Order: C-alpha cells, then sequence, then structure tokens
C-alpha cells in the first residue's frame, strides 16, 4: 500500500518500513504482526537490537497464515561493527538469517562505518569509557558482505551513517563488485540532510530515513531537546490535512523520495504512521518544514567520535 522506490538493482523498495529498535520482547511479534496485517512489507532489523528472532516468529506466521508472501515483503538488516573480520561478518549474518527464518534478506547494511575491536562486547570501551576501534574496516566487512550476494543469501547490499567521503571510499574500491543501494541515516525536519541526499542520488543511492519522528523513547532523552512530534508548527500543518504530528513527519521524506521507517510497538500508531498515502503537503508547506533544519541529531554514538571513520565529522 506503501508504493516504491526503486533500487539501482530494479528491485522495488517500499517507502515506508516498520521500525524495530527499542521494540522489547513480548511486544515486537506482535507489532509486526499488526503492520503486516495494515499493510507495511517493509520491515527493518538489526542485529544489535536484539530481538530479530520474535520479528521471525511474526513474519513466519503471517506467511503461512497465507497473510503474506515472502516475495512481497521486504526485510533489512545490518551487520554490528564489531564483527568486521571475514569470519565474523558471516557468523553474525547466519544468527541474523537464522533468527530471522528467512532464506534471503533483501538489503543488508553496514549498521556503522567505524569498526569496533571484536570479541564478546557489542560497545567494547577501554578504561575510560572511549570505543575501542577494530582491526578490519569497513571496506574489508564489505568484501566479506559481498560474498553473501554472489551466494543469494542477499539481494543487496547498502550502508548505514555513511558520510559522503566514506561513500566515496567505497565506491572506488578497487574491485568492487556490489555498489551500495541505500545509505540509511537520520532525516527528519530538525536533520533536512540536504547535501547527503543530493549526494547519495546523484550516485543512484537511496536513502532510508531513520528515527523520523525524533526517537522520543531513545534512553538519553532530555527535558530541552528538541521534540518534532510537539513541534506546533509541525501540528499546524498537519491540523489543516486532519492529520497528526508523526503523519506529517513521514509524508515528508515520501515526498523526497526517501525510504521512511517510522518505529512503533503501539497497534493504533502502528497502523495511523502508514494512513499517509491519502493527502499531499504543498510545495509551500514543504518548504516551511525544509526551513527548520537545526542539524540536530537524536543518534551521535558519542563515545565513538575519536574512531578514525566516525562518520559526523564531516559536513555531510
Ligand atoms: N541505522 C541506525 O543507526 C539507526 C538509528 C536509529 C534508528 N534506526 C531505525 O529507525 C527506526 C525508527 O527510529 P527510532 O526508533 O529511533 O525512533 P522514531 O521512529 O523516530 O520514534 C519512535 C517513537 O515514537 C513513538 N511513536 C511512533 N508512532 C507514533 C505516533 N503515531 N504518534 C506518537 N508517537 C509515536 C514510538 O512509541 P511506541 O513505540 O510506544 O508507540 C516511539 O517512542 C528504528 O526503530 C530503527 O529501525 C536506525
Ligand atoms: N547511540 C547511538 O547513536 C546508537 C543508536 C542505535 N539505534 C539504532 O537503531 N542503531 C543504533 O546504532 C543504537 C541501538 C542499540 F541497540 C543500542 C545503542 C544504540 O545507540
Ligand atoms: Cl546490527
Amino acid at each position: 500500500m506503501a508504493t516504491f522506490v526503486e533500487l539501482s538493482t530494479k528491485a522495488k523498495m517500499p517507502i515506508v518500513g516498520l521500525g524495530t529498535w527499542k521494540s522489547p520482547l513480548g511486544k515486537v511479534k506482535e507489532a509486526v504482526k499488526v503492520a503486516i496485517d495494515a499493510g507495511y512489507r517493509h520491515i527493518d532489523c538489526a542485529y544489535v537490537y536484539q530481538n530479530e528472532h520474535e520479528v521471525g516468529e511474526a513474519i513466519q506466521e503471517k506467511i503461512q497464515e497465507k497473510a503474506v508472501k515472502r516475495e512481497d515483503l521486504f526485510i533489512v538488516s545490518k551487520l554490528w561493527p564489531t564483527f568486521f573480520e571475514r569470519p565474523l561478518v558471516r557468523k553474525a549474518f547466519e544468527k541474523t538469517l537464522k533468527d530471522l527464518k528467512l532464506s534471503y534478506l533483501d538489503v543488508y547494511l553496514i549498521h556503522w562505518p567505524q569498526g569496533f575491536k571484536s570479541g564478546d562486547d557489542l560497545f567494547p570501551k577501554d578504561d575510560k569509557g572511549n570505543a575501542i576501534g577494530g582491526k578490519a574496516t569497513f571496506l574489508d566487512a564489505w568484501e566479506a558482505m559481498e560474498e553473501l550476494v554472489d551466494e543469494g543469501l542477499v539481494k543487496a547490499l547498502g550502508v548505514s551513517n555513511f558520510s559522503h567521503f566514506q561513500i566515496e571510499k567505497l565506491l572506488n574500491k578497487p574491485g568492487l563488485k556490489y555498489k551500495p543501494v541505500t545509505n540509511q541515516v537520520e532525516c527528519h525536519p530538525y536533520l533536512t540532510q540536504e547535501k547527503l541526499i543530493q549526494y547519495c542520488h546523484s550516485k543512484g543511492i537511496t536513502v532510508t530515513a531513520y528515527s523520523p519522528l525524533g526517537s522520543p523513547d531513545r534512553p538519553w532523552a532530555k527535558p530541552e531537546d528538541p521534540s518534532l512530534l510537539e513541534d506546533p508548527k509541525i501540528k499546524e500543518i498537519a491540523a489543516k490535512h486532519k492529520k497528526t504530528a508523526a503523519q506529517v513527519l513521514i509524508r515528508f521524506h515520501i515526498q523526497r523520495n526517501v525510504i521512511v521507517i517510522p518505529k512503533s510497538v503501539t497497534p493504533a500508531r502502528i497502523v495511523e504512521n502508514i494512513q499517509v498515502f491519502d493527502f499531499k503537503l504543498s510545495d509551500e508547506e514543504m518548504a516551511t518544514i525544509l526551513s527548520f533544519n537545526r542539524n540536530w541529531r537524536a543518534c551521535n554514538l558519542l563515545q565513538s567520535s575519536h574512531l578514525e571513520d566516525y562518520p559526523f565529522n564531516a559536513e555531510y
């Protein structure tokens, strides 16, 4: 019901998907079922979210119950930066694929460009609190991920939280086999990503907007932080369309041809968040919303700001 953004592979990626970060065990399975019933086909997952097995249970049940076919679903997961060494890329992917109970993934993303030390910890740190970097780089990881496409286990690869310099470094890699089909980055009216979107699109790379509602449930949210859902100017535009602020925040991306993945575990909101194909923001409304840019990020992975490929030191 969601319309599509065409990838460079000619595959069609549904323009609205369901986000699953912070969706707890015991709720995410029902959230995915409700989403599929409401017409969602794209689900955004990750190893680090530690809930992929319940997403997998939901998908498996909906398929068997004949509510949906696998070919019509678009499932994305991500390789966490502690798994950049070749044997670990395969191990991590295999765990993700097993948890999701799938025979293939539609897109597999590098979750962050900066590599972390391999071992048992997901966030390895020294005795100061800083993140310990890894031995392998995202270029090393990419080479192992390409093997997954060669073998038919993943349809396409992509990146997440990459700056244009990092995409350039990937596109320029000697022996490159597969180009990224998307860059999944934070995007919303307070972080409009104009230059990065322009860059990605110029290279035939789509953009997937994460935290489009401003991630109000992020653990580190502070009272004084900007709040998109409460922005009276967003609400003003919404009320005009008899829509919610959330629906305007989602529709904003659709009209820039940017894929968007709002997260909810509340059935009414899951349904609400995909009722976004029955109205249209005017050119004036789009320009007003675009003017709200504050260069504000909900997600910074601050503790990894000192690593070589920390992505947010670049302008874009
Ligand atoms: N690649 C990356 O590094 C990265 C980083 C961040 C996020 N992501 C992906 O992007 C997804 C979305 O981002 P996010 O989870 O950070 O935050 P988000 O989608 O911007 O916001 C989620 C929050 O908004 C609430 N909400 C959802 N729909 C609502 C509605 N219609 N009205 C009012 N409140 C609503 C949710 O509450 P309830 O759930 O309680 O309903 C939840 O607290 C993630 O789940 C993840 O899949 C990726
Ligand atoms: N601090 C950050 O920017 C990231 C954001 C992030 N959410 C996300 O979907 N991808 C992320 O890497 C995240 C997810 C986690 F499971 C744990 C921490 C965490 O922090
Ligand atoms: Cl991950």
